[PDB]
């Protein structure tokens, strides 16, 4: 339909691509996790596999429009190929992340974007003692691979992972799941890098 | 042949692609499953593997033509890359879906589209008790990932999964298989999201 | 080289791609199999894995040329991406087919095409009794996914599968294999769909006689 | 640098791509193998897994230049996607080959090309007896899938496989490894087809 | 923002891509490793799996700009597809490397490029004795697949692998990890090829 075709043409065809954030124009990405399943533990390799979806939110002045000019359209669905998306990376993955959901984001007229990729992740986690009453704690950091806190900052709306869609017949019960903003430094670079640390305490369903 | 080449040029090389449904111009997708096989059960991970094909049907005013202007062509086969397709997603998959069929749809002159992809799906399912008389029940929801009920509604033509092509020598016998429209809500969003819940009761043959 | 570059530029750069067959302009695809190996049997899942090459042949008026206009060229090899190819699909695959050969077809001046992909297929097959003297029978149907018999018909040149290149040290001995045209109907659609049904009779290789 | 940019633009932006060899303009591909490892044996499926790199060499008049016109450049590295490469295929693979090296070739001013892809290959091989003093012999043929001997000929520079980079702590030791040109006919086609037969005799270390 | 969009347009849209190094304009790539985990050992195939990130650094005159003409911009992030990147390859891999990080480099106004890909590598390594106090030593060379020492030289900033991010609960403890420049010759070619030899001594925790 005609107004949406005109809006996407104006935002995407009639302009150069956003080159990502800079020290002079930084952005904040909001992250939140919905943990669906601890699928698998490998005690020979200390790898654990999670299925989750990761809510990402950011805002660009370059994606703003006036709904009055575009038939009162206030938001639209678009291919994530059409827009810049942040390079949010699991810092202790052992396999490439597997994508479980369509690469489609929602853009709102204030320039705000929400993108909610479902992923299967293999990460470094020692499951020794998962068969006990006290279980095991594992953690994985999610943040930009290449932008410091001077270009990409992160936040969470809450410290509590959403467990409302956790698989009730998983082999693993969740005892706690937190998502916490964290600062790290790396050998290569003096600047602080920001991540959200996902910390999960679990045990066999003891 | 010449009439079909003209039709495809007129439909695909003139307009921009359909930008998907909206609140002002919503779409109903019809979904149905043909279950071919329960291929694998993993009791160490509670993952079960299905092979099926999923019939999808929708209709766009933008895909209409007058057959009289195109040598009485009433439908054509086309690459699914040429057309918008709905983002129908399994909500509890544990692996990316494996595509088993050519990505080709049929478009009809009234603007109706049918697309029937074959898939192998791993999903969240506890098979504890599959070796018993009563067997086990597992369920997986299929719906738009990104469009609410205000842009994509769903329906089935029947609540009975088609079992007329179920593999006769499968390790697993199907006791029942249903496909039912449901409403769900998610933390992110106040709007209702529509799914078709595929519910399968099965046991070792 | 100059004459072939001219022919491919003329055939491929001047007109839209062939939009595939229609009820008005149907085509017949010839299929035949050369079975190279039964690689694997999965008795936990009733999956069996075949390696074969599949000879496909069809003919398009739009691929015709006069060899006298193109330095007496009578045929050429080309990327299978450059031409229409039939959507021949295994109906009981459990995994995406794996391609083992280059995607290159031969086009002949009469508009005939031959394309011989090598594939590894996992399909639905119960191997219970494969370790017996009699072995097991499995079958898989190959046909268009999307075109009825009104757009794509199939045939074989012979109902006998080519077993003369079967791997002599396979885990599995091939007893016989047939490739037979068949008509099917599906729930979605009233039109007949055509397949070639590949039937394989095999058993575990053990000096063991074949008697019936 | 300026002279190489000019050479690449002159070779690759001006003409249509080379349409491959013909009966009127045939080519010879030289092949040789460097065997790095027998990585795995599967006695349940009679599949063996090799890691090797394959030296391929051929010559096209269409890739010639005069070094004097391009700053005395006599050769250059280029993406294998920029040039025609031969469709050399293992005849008894059981899996798609896995590429282990960058897709980059070296073109020389006489029009000669050298391309040395590293591959992991699963092929048809019964390893029964590998744990014995005499070991086991397996073979795999490499050749064009689609070109006869009238369009592509093959040769070797030596019948000895290069074992100078064989992994010294492999599970398997090599007793012999040879590479031998052969000719045969196929049911589909009237002309002779060329292959190079890789024959490896090995045992447990 | 505007100054960065202008700089990228000037660097990438106005000239051909850099055609890689030559004997007349060679380059030096700095390499270093950050070892995150020895993930897996396969005693049946003598394959070991590493997770690491590899810091790569080089400098091109063609990537230089004056920050004064671009709003004081001194560096920028860019897709690795936008620029030339060196063909650094593990010489004893047994499977294609799996990429674990975004393909995004940083270009600085002096033309220097830093690119830090994270990878999972399967390579040739006999783990026999890893359960002992003395453990085992494995080695893998990293270098250009196609460029000799006349086009690509390598250096390290240190011969000590960075173990500051090694997984504290790995099955394997690192006893030592070194990264050392070395010269190799190959059968095909008389010229020296340069690699960085990654030597890791490890044992069961
Ligand atoms: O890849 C980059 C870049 C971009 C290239 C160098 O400027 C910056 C910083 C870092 N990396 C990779 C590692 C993970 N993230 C933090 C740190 C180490
Ligand atoms: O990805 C989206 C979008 C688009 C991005 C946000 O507006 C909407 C709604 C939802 N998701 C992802 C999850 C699954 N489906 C329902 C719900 C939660
Ligand atoms: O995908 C299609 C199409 C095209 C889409 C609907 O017109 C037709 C017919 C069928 N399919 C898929 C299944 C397998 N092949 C036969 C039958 C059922
Ligand atoms: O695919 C072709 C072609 C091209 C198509 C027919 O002209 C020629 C010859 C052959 N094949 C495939 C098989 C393997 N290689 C030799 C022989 C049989
Ligand atoms: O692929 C090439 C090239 C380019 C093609 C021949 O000029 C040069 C040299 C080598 N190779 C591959 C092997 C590994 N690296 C060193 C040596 C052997
Ligand atoms: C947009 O909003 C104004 C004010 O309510 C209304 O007059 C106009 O017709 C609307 N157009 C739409 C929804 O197409
Ligand atoms: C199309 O339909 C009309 C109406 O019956 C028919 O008479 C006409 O010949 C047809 N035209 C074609 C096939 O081009
Ligand atoms: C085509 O046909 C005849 C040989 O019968 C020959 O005289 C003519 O030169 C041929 N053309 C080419 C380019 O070979
Ligand atoms: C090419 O060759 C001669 C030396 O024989 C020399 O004069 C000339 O400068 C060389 N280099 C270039 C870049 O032309
Ligand atoms: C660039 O730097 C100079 C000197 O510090 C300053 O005066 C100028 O306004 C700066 N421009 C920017 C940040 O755009
Ligand atoms: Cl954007
Ligand atoms: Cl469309
Ligand atoms: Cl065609
Ligand atoms: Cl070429
Ligand atoms: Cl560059
Ligand atoms: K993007
Ligand atoms: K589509
Ligand atoms: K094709
Ligand atoms: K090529
Ligand atoms: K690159």
């Amino acid at each position: 339909q005609a107004n949406l075709m005109r809006l996407k043409s104006d935002l995407f065809n009639r302009s150069p691509m956003y080159p990502g954030p800079t020290k002079d124009d930084p952005l904040t990405v909001t992250l939140g996790f919905t943990l669906q399943d601890i699928v698998k533990v490998d005690s020979s390799t200390n790898e654990v596999d999670l299925v989750y979806y990761e809510q990402q939110r950011w805002k660009l002045n370059s994606l703003m429009w006036d709904p009055n000019e575009y038939g009162n359209i206030t938001d639209f669905r678009t291919s994530a190929a059409d827009i810049w998306t942040p390079d949010i990376t699991a810092y202790s993955s052992t396999r490439p992340v597997q994508v479980l959901s369509p690469q489609i984001a929602v853009v709102t007229h204030d320039g705000s974007v929400m993108f909610i990729p479902a992923q299967r992740l293999s990460f470094m986690c020692d499951p020794t003692g998962v068969d006990s009453e006290e279980g095991v704690t594992c953690a994985v950091k999610f943040g930009s691979w290449v932008y410091s806190g001077f270009e990409i900052d992160l936040k969470t709306d809450t410290d509590q992972v959403d467990l409302s869609s956790y698989y009730a017949s998983s082999k693993y019960e969740i005892l706690s799941a937190t998502q916490t903003r964290q600062v790290q430094h790396y050998s290569c670079c003096p600047e602080p890098y920001i991540d959200v640390n996902l910390v999960v305490k679990f045990r066999e369903r003891a």
